[PDB]
């Protein structure tokens, strides 16, 4: 759960920290047989390779009925805001689910990791997750759309689920 | 997870300890706000009272799309077997989810609890769950269908779900 807080996510309607969808894994594999967070991540990395996938955006953007609405619950129509000046993005809390995440500035993939839980925080909810480094130089011209993608790999009584989080924030 | 082991569940095809369905709570209430297993059970009891429900079978039988196929993955047309002789039924493992369960022999409800995790075992998977007491006397003349229902109350990241478990086992008379 959570949303990007810097830059500040905006909502048209209700504020929500929830995933946009929560579905069965769509890449065929032995998801249920993986040993814990490290197992889910390791399997993800293995399936990423054999599906020939360079990033999660391509997958998550390919079908909004299966992978959820563009921008999730966030509002791309919001008043654009100034990019951060410190080369970071900040989540609204600590990431406590394993899985890959990505930041794009328009068509430029500026940050990517197979397990953002370990890369950008300490796995506790208390420690704010800080996405860094982020180069916002491509935005200084005429702005950009900041897009955040996160695929959390989750378990409920032995069964693995994919949770999809999407945020969009316009920058000037 | 699990299935009734005594009497012995027979499976239509694949053997499965899984629920037949897993769905949003269908009774409106503050399911996500309940504090743990104790809270989930306490909330069930309140909504049971206000929905005027005497059992879970009526609800779970009312819509077999929403609440899953009759008999789950089990075969009610298996060779009938002799009822247990010791006034008990045995689960295939220990129950480790909170929530109500009940046992019917045809239209007779012979066991019910709002929280079978605490009533019929110790909350560990290792300790086998044993439903008791069960009176099988109605099966003597002409056999009976044994039905097990269980509504498990589960959380996944602050969101509550209902898991529905159903087993049917045919028992013989003399
Ligand atoms: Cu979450
Ligand atoms: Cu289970």
């Amino acid at each position: 759960h959570g949303y990007v807080e810097k830059p500040e996510s905006e909502f048209k309607d209700k504020i929500s920290s929830e995933w946009i969808v929560q579905i069965d894994p769509q890449w065929k594999g032995d998801w249920d047989g993986a040993k814990g967070d490290e197992g889910l991540v390791a399997l993800y990395k293995e399936l990423k390779d054999s599906n020939n996938a360079k990033d999660i955006r391509t997958l998550l953007d390919s079908d909004t009925k299966l992978y959820g609405a563009n921008c999730g619950y966030t509002n791309p129509d919001a008043t654009p805001e100034d990019p951060p000046t410190d080369g970071t993005a900040t989540f609204s809390r600590g990431i406590v689910h394993a899985g890959p995440c990505e930041i794009w500035l328009d068509d430029k993939m500026v940050l990517q990791n197979d397990d953002c839980q370990s890369a950008y925080g300490d796995g506790t909810q208390e420690t704010i997750s800080v996405f860094k480094p982020v180069d916002y130089s491509s935005c200084a011209s005429g702005g950009c759309m900041f897009r955040f993608y996160w695929l959390a790999l989750q378990r409920l009584d032995g069964k693995t689920y994919w949770q999809v989080y999407k945020n969009c924030i316009p920058l000037s």
